[PDB]
């Protein structure tokens, strides 16, 4: 699923996202656009043989099972393909237990390098929230 701006911020504070950590709903917005833009589908292999999932690119070096990373763990207990799914539930779910993990959002090289310091609120702006 594709997800449109406003109706990804809706799901996402629906799930309790929304200033989860102290993080306001306007950098996950932005963290999963550039993420994935906005594409529950997404999947990009890393060179360590890892896979990123998802809306928010969860690695299945530390997060998910995808059976095909040696030596990895699944600390959201979940399959990857799990974090494909038209419902961003397990998603939400594994990036709160990644940003509670000591960096913070830092743990989304996306977030670190489009969002962070930005005028994050404008990818919430116009959004019936
Ligand atoms: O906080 C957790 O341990 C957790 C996680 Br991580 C995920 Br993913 C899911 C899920 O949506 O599958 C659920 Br339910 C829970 Br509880």
């Amino acid at each position: 699923k594709v997800f449109g701006r406003c109706e990804l911020a809706a799901a996402m504070k629906r799930h309790g996202l929304d200033n989860y950590r102290g993080y306001s709903l306007g950098n996950w917005v932005c963290a999963a656009k550039f993420e994935s833009n906005f594409n529950t589908q997404a999947t990009n292999r890393n060179t360590d043989g890892s896979t990123d999932y998802g809306i928010l690119q969860i690695n299945s070096r530390w997060w998910c099972n995808d059976g095909r990373t040696p030596g990895s763990r699944n600390l959201c207990n979940i399959p990857c393909s799990a974090l494909l799914s038209s419902d961003i539930t397990a998603s939400v779910n594994c990036a709160k237990k990644i940003v509670s993990d000591g960096n913070g959002m830092n743990a989304w090289v996306a977030w670190r390098n489009r969002c962070k310091g930005t005028d994050v609120q404008a990818w919430i702006r116009g959004c019936r929230l």
